[PDB]
This record gives structure tokens, C-alpha cells and sequence, in this order.
């Protein structure tokens, strides 16, 4: 995250990261036992960590869980990121408690002008590498579809949306893909692509989780 702030520990109790011996992606909690982060995510061998602040610290509230199986949308496409989204599940349910706990799926999309909140433990500069080891937030509103495809043109598919300032300065960034946008209380995005981080005229792109309900729904009930 680029431009925000220190969330504060456990006060985004359904942000998850995924560890193969490192950090490498967020996701979300949406259950006791299954967690939806981003298709581009993948790999064999994931640890889910559920309750962290610190990532390289052990302070108290972590649960530490494999994951069992993991299911990327039948439809992803790697080249355009279109259907940016998988499912995991964890081998063992977490236990839920005010600093771990699942987001709501959304009954409805949200619109444009919309404010929502992105986090993660990704890069926090537009320029060059820093990587914070305590969770960052950013509190950013949905762009209209039209000022998204303004911004990529012919890459912006029904399955995306823009969040950020056009301005720049303020974005998410590499380290923060998989990892939540929640508006109102509700998993509207997934963080999926950009052209850099914070750029004037390249928000960040999201995947839009109000597409995916019945297929996530289906999916957690059959598996
Ligand atoms: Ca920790």
C-alpha cells in the first residue's frame, strides 16, 4: 500500500496472509474454513495466517493453518487477469473471536463514489522497494467504469473495477494482490493489477466480487 496507514493490530480481523516460507499474497476470511484471494496468486504449498499484525513477529493472536485444497476460477486468464479470484480451504476450521473474523459476501455491487477499505503488507513506494511488516490501510473510493476504461483502455473487463485517486500518490501495490476492498461491510474487490503503484492516471484494478457469489456459494457447499 502506497500513501496509507498503519491499520492498527487485528483491526482488519478478516485479512489473511499467504505464506509459502514468506509472505507473498493477502486474501480474506469469508468462513470458518475457507479463504478467496486472487487466481494470480497461486502455488502448491500454502500456509494461510490468519490474526497477524506483524508478519515477522510472533505476538499472540496468529493461527497458523495449511490449506487442504485450492479451486481457481474455471474461467481465469492469465494474460488478461480476467476472473482474477480462487478459493482455498483450510485444513482445519480457524477459531473466530473479535480479532479473527469472516467479511460478508455481498448481496449487491457497489456503485461508483462508493468508499472502501484496501489493505495489506505490500510495497509502500512508488518508486524503489520498501516492505512494510505491519498491516497498511487505504481508505479509497470506486471510480466510474468509464474513468477506468478512460484509464486502460481495452483491458478493463465486466469482471474489474478501478479504486483509487487519479491524482496518484495512493494506491495498492506488488505484496497486496489477493488481499481485500470492502465497502460497507461487504468483500466487494479482490486487489488484482496495475500499471506500477500510485501512478497520475493508473488506479489500481479490482475484481469484482458481486460477479462471483453464486460460483463462490456453489463451490463452498460441494467442497
Ligand atoms: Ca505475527
Amino acid at each position: 500500500i502506497v500513501g496509507g496507514y498503519t491499520c492498527g493490530a487485528n483491526t482488519v480481523p478478516y485479512q489473511v496472509s499467504l505464506n509459502s516460507g514468506y509472505h507473498f499474497c493477502g486474501g480474506s476470511l469469508i468462513n470458518s474454513q475457507w479463504v478467496v484471494s486472487a487466481a494470480h496468486c497461486y502455488k502448491s504449498g500454502i500456509q494461510v495466517r490468519l490474526g497477524e499484525d506483524n508478519i515477522n513477529v510472533v505476538e499472540g493472536n496468529e493461527q497458523f493453518i495449511s490449506a487442504s485444497k485450492s479451486i481457481v476460477h474455471p474461467s481465469y486468464n492469465s494474460n488478461t487477469l480476467n476472473n482474477d479470484i480462487m478459493l482455498i480451504k483450510l485444513k482445519s476450521a480457524a477459531s473466530l473471536n473479535s480479532r479473527v473474523a469472516s467479511i460478508s459476501l455481498p448481496t449487491s455491487c457497489a456503485s461508483a463514489g462508493t468508499q472502501c477499505l484496501i489493505s495489506g503488507w505490500g510495497n509502500t513506494k512508488s518508486s524503489g522497494t520498501s516492505y512494510p511488516d505491519v498491516l497498511k490501510c487505504l481508505k479509497a473510493p470506486i471510480l466510474s467504469d468509464s474513468s477506468c476504461k478512460s484509464a486502460y483502455p481495452g483491458q478493463i473487463t465486466s469482471n474489474m473495477f478501478c479504486a483509487g485517486y487519479l491524482e496518484g500518490g495512493k494506491d495498492s501495490c506488488q505484496g497486496d494482490s489477493g488481499g481485500p476492498v470492502v465497502c460497507s461491510g461487504k468483500l466487494q474487490g479482490i486487489v488484482s493489477w496495475g500499471s506500477g503503484c500510485a501512478q497520475k492516471n493508473k488506479p489500481g484494478v479490482y475484481t469484482k466480487v458481486c460477479n462471483y457469489v453464486s460460483w463462490i456459494k456453489q463451490t463452498i457447499a460441494s467442497n
